[PDB]
């Protein structure tokens, strides 16, 4: 037993992340079959992030200009071209290493695996969620764009986010592997409007599900409540609405557990209204977001990967 | 910026991870070179863990009634011999994705990565501590015993746990890589004494110096203290007591943000006595003590591995 914000084995991830120099920037590539993917930001002087015209920036620069470094040995850039806010070199050699993978774009609420690089060396790996606000809580220093998000079906690696830019709350910011930014976030330094941080009820549940499944159940009351009912009381504390769909999702904990839905958004009711008086729940003193019910079944289940 | 726990890249230890059968018993083994490791308990059936006699339940057991299995390719043990409490297999081949390693017994308070797996593939990976009881908290179903904490050292992996088993406050007691159990627990299924469960008091500073590196400031005070008023206070709350050792340690942190220990100490003595008044640092309600002087000051700098 024991429940813990886990990641996925970055092993078949490591085996594609490569060094990517432009000028004076370096940050982190995302090797695949012939293609290196990056953030175009990489072409960019300091003054240029104030307001880029990637087009013009762009033209400047030749396949040379990308160096592109696989631990020691030097790729050779055959091809670069622009895919919204990415970056493609196309280089002479095929990643041995690549994985079976697909891109994919996460919904907001579900969760990924975060690869830290620096200078193309993978330094560490966490789990984040993609916020309902498309912003992730993540750990990411100068260096550090270009490190990408994923998961593991299987054998199959799904990449869902590479990292680009913070907001000045210190939350993270980027695109999926089509270049295309989560939110509303363009690649410019300038003010941009980060919506409301709302928290991901179903997955609060599912981790109260968790938090049963590992004897934690001072919580449970005697009380029940309706979707609409809970719904009045989740948007004055910023919960996301909770839908019959989320109600079929949970449908393994719930059948699990013995413990409907609606009796488990009942605690959650009151534990929002009265706090937790000191306790905790899974070693935690606020209420968990960022386990899926996937994530939650996954672990409490324990099935593995390639 | 942003702070996360963070585990090390699973990639080299992913390598290493086999599946070890004896009788109906399916865990992990690690292999390393020609030999696999393995809890010793792999040979016991559900009655045998009761009270078990090792060295009677090994003598009825031959080399090809050890089945271990590397992905889909079956391994040929050659030898098998006890160690404390792991079993070493030696096999016919040495394992070619062996990295450079060492067997390191860790300290109370070091933290190092978990790989979780089942039926030798790799789960998922999370960041413990080793408590001052020498247990850890982790996630662990059945299946999960010979999974293996580690740190990298660059490009050396120093193994430091093998998972055994589960104390009834649900968390974890497992060896080091010579089978020697961390802290009283011997590998049998009666009732045992765990120690009190104290707070890592320097771990608790470490976290304090990276909230203000990333700006959470608010429980800075106008206070200061000494290590003697500190742990008068401290040991109050189960709190480690704070040696001259451990201010030394904190050196690069007081350094980089210029906040004394023993001032950083008076904000820590206001947040035991007083709590949290419903605030956070770094997203969290509960003072964090599983992160490292060590662990903090590599990831607010940002140094990475092979
Ligand atoms: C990344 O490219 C990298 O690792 N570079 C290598 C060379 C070291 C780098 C990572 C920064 C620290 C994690 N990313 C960037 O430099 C991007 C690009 C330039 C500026 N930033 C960036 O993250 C900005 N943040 C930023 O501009 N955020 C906003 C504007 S803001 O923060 O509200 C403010 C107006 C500056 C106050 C714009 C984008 C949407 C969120 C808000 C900082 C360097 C200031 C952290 C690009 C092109 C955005
Ligand atoms: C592990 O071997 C494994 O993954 N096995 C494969 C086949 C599935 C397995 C993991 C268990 C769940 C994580 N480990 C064990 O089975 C060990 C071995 C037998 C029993 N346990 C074990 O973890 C016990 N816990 C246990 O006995 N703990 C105590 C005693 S106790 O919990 O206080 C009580 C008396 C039972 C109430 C003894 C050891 C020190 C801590 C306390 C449980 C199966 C009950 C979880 C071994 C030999 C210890
Ligand atoms: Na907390």
């Amino acid at each position: 037993s024991g429940f813990r914000k886990m990641a996925f084995p970055s092993g078949k991830v490591e085996g594609c992340m490569v060094q990517v120099t432009c000028g004076t920037t370096t940050l982190n590539g995302l090797w695949l079959d012939d293609v290196v993917y990056c953030p175009r930001h990489v072409i960019c002087t300091s003054e240029d992030m104030l307001n880029p015209n990637y087009e013009d920036l762009l033209i400047r620069k030749s396949n040379h200009n990308f160096l592109v470094q696989a631990g020691n040995v030097q790729l050779r850039v055959i091809g670069h071209s622009m895919q919204n806010c990415v970056l493609k070199l196309k280089v002479d050699t095929a990643n041995p290493k690549t994985p079976k993978y697909k891109f994919v774009r996460i919904q907001p609420g579900q969760t990924f695996s975060v690869l830290a690089c620096y200078n193309g060396s993978p330094s560490g790996v966490y789990q984040c969620a993609m916020r309902p606000n498309f912003t992730i809580k993540g750990s990411f220093l100068n260096g550090s764009c270009g490190s990408v998000g994923f998961n593991i079906d299987y054998d199959c690696v799904s990449f869902c986010y590479m990292h680009h830019m913070e907001l000045p709350t210190g939350v993270h910011a980027g695109t999926d592997l089509e270049g295309n930014f989560y939110g509303p976030f363009v690649d410019r330094q300038t003010a941009q409007a980060a919506g409301t941080d709302t928290t991901i009820t179903v997955n609060v549940l599912a981790w109260l599900y968790a938090a049963v499944i590992n004897g934690d159940r001072w919580f449970l009351n005697r009380f029940t409540t309706t979707l609409n009912d809970f719904n009045l009381v989740a948007m004055k504390y910023n919960y996301e609405p909770l839908t019959q769909d989320h109600v079929d999702i949970l449908g393994p904990l719930s059948a699990q557990t013995g413990i409907a839905v609606l009796d488990m958004c009942a605690s959650l009711k009151e534990l929002l209204q009265n706090g937790m008086n000191g306790r905790t729940i899974l070693g935690s003193a606020l209420l968990e977001d960022e386990f899926t019910p996937f994530d939650v079944v996954r672990q409490c289940s324990g099935v593995t990967f390639q």
